[PDB]
């Protein structure tokens, strides 16, 4: 919480954009996960920029990745979800 | 703390190795910072492996980077330092 809000405070705009989107798309559990592409093609970003974001966001354990074949899908974790009800709303 | 220990629990061996080294080298403030190379050349790792580590460790705000010219130097943050007195010792 001290530490969590530290992480909160260091969020880039890329970071929030993604999070808020996943959220608005309700992607908050494995079965509710979404393919990266679907999000990419909604947000005009670069690649190494959009890939650096996902690398961070996952690293700080704010999102979950579902693998297998096809393309990768993404959900908000517990903590990821906090981040959004906090940043976006209050 | 709930969240912090979450991040704690997800630590790789790369992750701890670096941290513990910095710590054993007392690199816990900007002036006490250490060049990457000095650590690299003490730990037989890859590059994209050793680079992925530093990218994470910084992303989760457990280490600090000092820029400028020359090579980059690294210190443990507040949180980074907790991680070590916790993991390594108890």
């Amino acid at each position: 919480s001290d530490y969590f809000e530290e992480v909160m405070r260091k969020l880039t705009i890329e970071d929030v954009s993604i999070l808020g989107w996943l959220f608005q798309n309700e992607a908050n559990a494995v079965f509710k996960a979404i393919k990266k592409s679907s999000i990419a093609d909604e947000l005009e970003y670069s690649t190494a920029n959009f890939r650096k974001t996902l690398n961070k966001l996952e690293a700080i354990h704010f999102i979950g990745t579902v693998t297998g074949g096809k393309e990768h899908k993404l959900y908000l974790t517990e903590y990821g979800q906090q981040a959004v009800q906090q940043a976006i709303h209050h």
